């Protein structure tokens, strides 16, 4: 019932599950848009369900439970190509706000909360095209939650307004990410 890292389709949804090989993570696809993650003294991992490709105006619905113990995120997460960008619309997190130390590039209101916007840079890091230097875009929700709706156009438009351009979309998922933590989560996407 559980899987090792990979990508594919499961009950009509794209999934991606990646880990750094440290151990301590269990990823399980469920019926429809559902997936779960249970982790205990993990390394870095990212898993969840959605679409390949994403779109720039999707309304993404999610529902469930998210119980990190340590550094983890719950986000709409994905990539663009040309330019290569890794992006996040962060609905909830654990012990670390991923924007800590990052330069704030604005605010956007969407789906019941203000979000703060940031750009960061990854230097010679793994990516969907190989080792690369690339930007990351962040919207960080002020009011944390583990169910709701995300109107991705509000974010992508706000990012563009601020000079944060997206290329052609690659995948787009609701993802549970961890970085050397423990936790459990069970999320249904639509």
């Amino acid at each position: 019932q559980t899987i090792q890292p990979g990508t594919g389709y499961n009950n009509g949804y794209f999934y991606s599950y990646w880990n750094d090989g440290h151990g301590g993570v269990t990823y399980t696809n469920g019926p429809g848009g559902q997936f779960s993650v249970n982790w205990s003294n993990s390394g870095n991992f990212v898993g969840g369900k959605g679409w390949q490709p994403g779109t720039k105006n999707k309304v993404i619905n999610f529902s469930g439970s998210y119980n990190p113990n340590g550094n983890s995120y719950l986000s709409v997460y994905g990539w663009s190509r040309n330019p290569l960008i890794e992006y996040y619309i962060v609905e909830n997190f654990g012990t670390y706000n991923p924007s800590t130390g990052a330069t704030k590039l604005g605010e956007v209101t969407s789906d019941g909360s203000v979000y703060d916007i940031y750009r960061t840079q990854r230097v010679n890091q793994p990516s969907i095209i190989g080792t690369a230097t690339f930007y990351q875009y962040w919207s960080v929700r002020r009011n944390h939650r583990s169910s709701g709706s995300v109107n991705t156009a509000n974010h992508f438009n706000a990012w563009a307004q601020q000079g944060l351009t997206l290329g052609t979309m690659d995948y787009q998922i609701v993802a549970v990410e961890g970085y050397f933590s423990s936790g459990s989560a069970s999320i249904t996407v639509s």
